């Protein structure tokens, strides 16, 4: 119990309000300053793009290997992107692009099928990840990366291995991580997320805190990794 002890110090120090959530396929487990936030729905934000990747490949509006150009309007989001370039870039303008591709209706029926968060998109199809409506509780994220880890989406496998093979991080040793980050700027209160897995057996995880302007960037990936290594998910070299 002492390694729980351990990890809910880290929070100590941490002023935002934060839960870490993980999920082995049987024991969800809790950590953090405000346990509550577990079961509470927020904005995917870019965690998002896991399921607008999934549902693009799924139903041809996509490739893992098309290039998504540059229009020429900047926004290092300035140059041309594969999904997978995308994802580790977050670049959010390429997967806006994806979901005018797939469209409002197809975008519904494909969060309904899959029962993804409470599954509502809203009248614009490329900014309700970003401002809502859709949301989602670090559970339901860390079930959902589960599944994709363990390729038991419904989607096509072919299709769940692309878009695991985007979130690929590092591996120490034969351990993997996979991880995808969030930022809702756009609500009130911000949130922040990084949800993942370790594939060494699976355990996926899912952090989520509130954010305010100015906040490090890098804390969320450092935060994480801290706790991974605390509970020996994914031990640092």
């Amino acid at each position: 119990s002492i390694i729980d002890q351990n990890v809910q110090a880290l929070f100590n120090e941490i002023s935002a309000d934060a839960v870490f959530v993980t999920y082995d396929g049987q024991n969800i487990k809790k950590y953090g300053t405000h346990l509550d936030r577990a079961k509470t729905a927020y904005i995917p934000a870019s965690t998002f793009k896991i399921a607008n990747a999934l549902i693009g490949l799924e139903n041809h509006k996509a490739t893992s290997t098309e290039i998504f150009k540059w229009d020429g309007k900047p926004r290092a989001w300035d140059k041309d992107f594969t999904l997978g370039e995308a994802m580790q870039a977050s670049t959010v303008p390429v997967y806006q692009e994806l979901a005018r591709r797939i469209g409002p209706s197809l975008m519904q029926s494909e969060l309904q099928r899959i029962g993804y968060g409470n599954m509502q998109i809203g009248t614009e199809v490329d900014q309700f990840w970003l401002k809502g409506p859709l949301t989602i509780t670090p559970i339901q994220e860390v079930k959902f990366v589960y599944d994709l880890a363990q390729g038991q989406l419904p989607f096509k496998p072919e299709v769940q291995q692309q878009v695991k093979e985007m979130l690929y991080v590092e591996r120490r040793g034969e351990n993997r991580l996979y991880a995808k980050s969030g930022w809702g700027m756009a609500v009130d209160p911000q949130v922040g997320w990084y949800v993942g897995f370790v594939e060494k057996q699976v355990v996926a995880f899912a952090l989520n805190m509130q954010m305010k302007a100015g906040d490090d960037i890098a804390l969320r990936k450092q935060l994480s990794l801290d706790v991974l290594d605390k509970l020996g998910v994914f031990h640092y070299l």
